[PDB]
C-alpha cells in the first residue's frame, strides 16, 4: 500500500499562472473548474487574448478554456520516476 505520488496536480496547483504566449500544435493543462483534476489539452485555435481553443486528446473531447487556468507542461512532470529519453 502506501500508494500516492501527487505531482501533478500538486506542482501546478501550488504553482500560479504565468504569461506565455501559446502557439499552435502545443501541449499545456488545464484546471478544471467543477472538478479538482488537472487535463491536459492540444492548443487548437487561440480565440482571444484571454481565449484560447484546446483539444483534450486526452480524453477525446473539443472544448475552449481560459488561458488563465492554461499551464505549461512541464517536463518533470511529462516524465515521472523513470526518466529515458
Amino acid at each position: 500500500g502506501s500508494s500516492g505520488s501527487s505531482g501533478m496536480i500538486a506542482a501546478y496547483e501550488n504553482s500560479k499562472w504565468e504569461p506565455v504566449k501559446w502557439e499552435n500544435d502545443m501541449h499545456c493543462a488545464v484546471k478544471i473548474q467543477d472538478k479538482n483534476q488537472w487535463r491536459r489539452g492540444q492548443i487548437i485555435r487561440m480565440v482571444t487574448d484571454t481565449l484560447v481553443e484546446v483539444l483534450l486528446y486526452d480524453v477525446g473531447v473539443e472544448l475552449v478554456v481560459n488561458v488563465d487556468c492554461l499551464r505549461k507542461l512541464e517536463e518533470n512532470l511529462k516524465t515521472m520516476g523513470r526518466l529515458s529519453l
